[PDB]
């Protein structure tokens, strides 16, 4: 049977919430997220309550996506589901979905010491390498998606525009996973120099303030390119030679800015995966072969489905329903 629940007013929304779950306070509003004390565990954990998640066809499958996604991640450096919930006792009531997840610290958005460097970045990749492996691209790394508590534990969570790899600002429609390696390359270099590496103002400022660190593409780049707009903005820019690194990043480790050098190259076929930079020199003292697991298979195929709302509704509903609570150690 399911447990007692109870409303109350919290800031705009009503929220109705299993006694388990006490003690809400607001932390700030896709959604709003509340603090609380998680009673079974005994821990203190983060409620988000979505908002009209079936207020529309493309909202809809957006919360069957979230849902899905976050009841596959099962690993320490990403977030995951301790609870998901809805006061609705039928399908035809159902139209709240409340996910509950591990209350973390602050995000990472000063400058850090360089083992304050290579571990975070290294527990990033980590996570990354798992999310990866599932054919998962995360799309959206930035610091503010970067929760780190007091110990320094990092987990992965969820301008966006400084982070993006170029491939994405250009529009190209084939990028693939090695996109995020480039918001890592960025995220590090930020850390290492308490600066934003490509503040651009706009997608064509931010283009230009990445050519001028990276270089314009050469020939063979150039011949990759499919679309003849995106090659004649290219080419017909002034042509930026690539910079040393070693001078931009001048004083950090030499290790750290050879792995820079690695995820900021231009051409996406030539970046370094997440599993390979795992293994680079920067964070030998933290790698661990036979702990940096990979992650069950991931159905995605709904993303390629056309539904209506009361499907992906219903679909929605299966997935609360069919959760199962991970283990209490
Ligand atoms: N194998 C590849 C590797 C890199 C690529 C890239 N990279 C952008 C220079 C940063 N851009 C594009 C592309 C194609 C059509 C429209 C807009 C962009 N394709 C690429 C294909
Ligand atoms: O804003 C937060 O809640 C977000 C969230 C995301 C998914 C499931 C439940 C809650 C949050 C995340 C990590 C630490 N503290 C708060």
């Amino acid at each position: 049977e399911r447990p007692t629940f109870y409303r109350q007013e919290l800031n705009k929304t009503i929220w109705e919430v299993p006694e388990r779950y006490q003690n809400l306070s607001p932390v700030g509003s896709y959604g709003s997220v509340c603090a609380a004390f998680d009673t079974k565990t005994g821990l203190r954990v983060a409620v988000k309550k979505l908002s009209r998640p079936f207020q529309s066809i493309i909202h809809a499958k957006r919360t069957y996506r979230e849902l899905r996604l976050l009841k596959h991640m099962k690993h320490e450096n990403v977030i995951g589901l301790l609870d998901v919930f809805t006061p609705a006792r039928s399908l035809e009531e159902f139209n709240d979905v409340y996910l509950v997840t591990h209350l973390m610290g602050a995000d990472l958005n000063q400058k850090l010491t360089d083992d304050h460097v290579q571990f975070l970045i290294y527990q990033i990749l980590r996570g990354l390498k798992y999310i990866h492996s599932a054919d998962i691209i995360h799309r959206d790394l930035k610091p503010s998606n970067l929760a780190v508590n007091e110990d320094c534990e990092l987990k992965i969570l969820d301008a966006t525009r400084w982070y993006r790899a170029p491939e994405i600002m250009l529009n190209w429609m084939h990028y693939n996973q090695t996109v995020d390696i480039w918001s890592v390359g960025c995220i590090m270099a930020e850390l290492l120099t308490g600066r934003t590496l490509f503040p651009g103002t706009d997608h064509i400022d931010q283009l230009k303030l990445i050519l001028r660190l990276v270089g314009t593409p050469g020939a063979e780049l150039l011949k990759k390119i499919s679309s003849e707009s995106a090659r004649n903005y290219i080419q017909s820019l002034t042509q930026m030679p690539k910079m040393n690194f070693a001078n931009v990043f001048i004083g950090a480790n030499p290790l750290a800015v050879d792995l820079l050098e690695k995820m900021l190259v231009l051409d996406s076929d030539k970046r370094i995966t997440a599993a390979q930079a795992l293994a680079h020199a920067y964070f030998a003292q933290y790698h661990d072969p036979d702990d940096e697991p990979v992650a069950d298979p991931y159905d995605q195929s709904f993303e390629s489905r056309d539904l209506l709302i009361d499907e992906w509704k219903s679909l929605t509903y299966d997935e609360v329903i069919s959760f199962v609570p991970p283990p209490l150690d």
